[PDB]
């Protein structure tokens, strides 16, 4: 009756990565065989599986005796975190009709039937297929969003869950939201392979890769409440995340984008002066129906540790004290607020980059925190003065400095602390590192 108990009780396969080894921690003891080129990369809470396009890049799960035919006639749910690189326009043209499996229970080397289930990709479509012993087929074809900044198969970690209720439908959820469904009555016995294979199969693109984490099978069709809890159970609040959902790191260049105005990049007026938002350039392709604000323009920021601690972790944790720098012309400039510096009426402190007036204290101690919006990969930054008093969360204020044009200028303000329950808030930032999974067309 308790969701956590149900989730635990109904789990019959649960891949975890501990001590750089992948194994089933469900309790069923299914044997996991990791081939030489199955790689391990940063995940949602630890490390994740990374598959490249060669036959040595595979993880095979040998179903234990107890779970052999659990999905022959009974309800089941498959869940996993997934990360797929953004498909280039060129690759959509070349490979858009090429459907390839990434996860499957379908045999194929002894019986040409291929009964069982599969997770496959085709261009920007995510597909779930169930095939019974007579070859009857049912599929859910999810067409991803055209806006790649907000799409699910566009280089961010996203949580997949597909429930199969044999008396009604199969439902596909992404980040706890229902994205597609198919009636599945009319299917008989699903007689699948003894192995569950994580591998790119029939992918014509040599450079394709995918990342998968927390692969889990449940012996029931989970309801929305159970799925929502399952999804949010993976969002460990201690460790901060970059835009892609990977751990935020010290000493790495990040482009900042305000969650509240995601079409905007950050720009610097001049060294020693303020920062403001600018409209990002855009990419649109009417033929392919893809578009997105372009990434990687604007200021490059770097997070540095404020002090040592007791051990040097490369990831940033909520609560960590940091120093924020902008990397400009290969020179690094600290971000902060000068004592008595220009501020808007309400005490919104105007941030300055590389400020160096002799004798004037520059407040630059910040704290990297996660105070709201658990499901989004964003962070807040809290600025302090020299006596550890809060100067506020970093955000923007609309106005003018001197005779400059009206701008959304970066500030620190304690106003945000009274509005943390709001749906959208101007103190939320995405930290975007350049990544091979996202190249602007
Ligand atoms: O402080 C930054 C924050 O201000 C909000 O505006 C507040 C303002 O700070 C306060 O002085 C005034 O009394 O109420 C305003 C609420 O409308 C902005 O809405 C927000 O986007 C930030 O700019």
């Amino acid at each position: 009756e308790d969701i956590d108990v149900i989730l635990k009780k109904s789990t019959i396969l649960n891949l975890d990565i501990n001590n750089d080894i992948i194994s089933d921690i469900s309790g069923f003891n299914s044997s996991v065989i990791t081939y030489p080129d199955a790689q391990l990369v940063p995940g949602i809470n630890g490390k994740a599986i990374h598959l490249v396009n060669n036959e040595s890049s595979e993880v095979i799960v040998h179903k234990a005796m107890d779970i052999e035919y659990n999905d022959m006639f009974n309800n089941f749910t498959v869940s996993f975190w997934l990360r797929v690189p953004k498909v280039s326009a060129s690759h959509l043209e070349q490979y858009g009709t090429n459907e390839y499996s990434i996860i499957s229970s379908m045999k194929k080397h002894s019986l040409s039937i291929g009964s069982g289930w599969s997770v496959s990709l085709k261009g920007n479509n995510l597909i779930w297929t169930l095939k019974d012993s007579a070859g009857e087929v049912r599929q859910i074809t999810f067409r991803d969003l055209p806006d790649k900044f907000n799409a699910y198969l566009a280089n961010k970690w996203v949580f997949i869950t597909i429930t199969n209720d044999r008396l009604s439908s199969a439902n596909l959820y992404i980040n706890g939201v229902l994205m597609g469904s198919a009636e599945i009555t009319g299917l008989g016995a699903i007689r699948e392979d003894n192995n569950i294979t994580l591998k790119l199969d029939r992918c014509n693109n040599n450079n394709q890769y995918v990342s998968i984490d927390k692969f889990r099978i449940f012996c029931k069709a989970l309801n929305p409440k159970e799925i929502e809890k399952l999804y949010t159970s993976y969002l460990s609040i201690t460790f901060l995340r970059d835009f892609w959902g990977n751990p935020l790191r010290y000493d790495t260049e990040y482009y900042l984008i305000p969650v509240a105005s995601s079409s905007k990049d950050v720009q610097l007026k001049n060294i020693t002066d303020y920062m403001y938002l600018t409209n990002a350039p855009s990419y649109t392709n009417g033929k392919l129906n893809i578009y997105y604000r372009r990434l990687y323009n604007g200021l490059k920021f770097i997070i540095k540790r404020y002090t040592p601690n007791n051990e040097i972790d490369s990831f940033v944790k909520s609560g960590d004290f940091i120093k924020l720098y902008v990397s400009y012309n290969n020179n690094e400039h600290i971000v902060g607020y000068p004592k008595d510096g220009n501020a808007f009426n309400n005490l919104d402190r105007i941030l300055r980059v590389g400020y160096n007036a002799p004798g004037i204290p520059l407040y630059k101690k910040m704290e990297a925190v996660k105070l709201r919006d658990l499901k989004t990969y964003s962070v807040q930054l809290k600025l302090y003065d020299d006596k550890n008093a809060s100067l506020g969360l970093v955000g923007t204020h609309n106005g003018q400095i001197g005779n400059d044009p009206n701008r959304d200028i970066l500030i620190a303000s304690n106003w945000y602390f009274n509005h943390l329950k709001d749906k959208i808030l101007g103190c939320d930032w995405y930290f975007v590192p350049t990544d091979e999974g996202w190249t602007n067309d």
